């Protein structure tokens, strides 16, 4: 009797950001502690250096997944989806 909610409720505030995905795949990022709101992913805004401190992944860059389990990455810079391209 698994409920129809709560599968992946890791990624939707984990501890402070909350995510919201747009119909264009754009997901908007609010960060309730420090007050924050980030597009696609947040990439320190203009910075875009702590989530490069330690994230290879993370970079303002999206994992897509595709439903055979597939992650996949995406860039909003030039609109790409890729198998990895940022950071092993």
């Amino acid at each position: 009797g698994s409920p129809e909610f709560h599968m992946d409720a890791l990624g939707p505030l984990p501890d402070g950001w909350e995510k919201k995905i747009q119909s264009d795949n754009r997901v908007y990022f609010v960060n309730h502690k420090n007050r924050t709101t980030q597009w696609e992913d947040p990439r320190t805004q203009g910075q875009e250096v702590s989530l490069i401190n330690e994230g290879p992944l993370p970079p303002g860059w999206e994992i897509r997944y595709t439903a055979a389990g597939e992650r996949f990455f995406v860039d909003h810079n030039t609109r790409r989806t890729t198998f990895e391209d940022p950071r092993p």
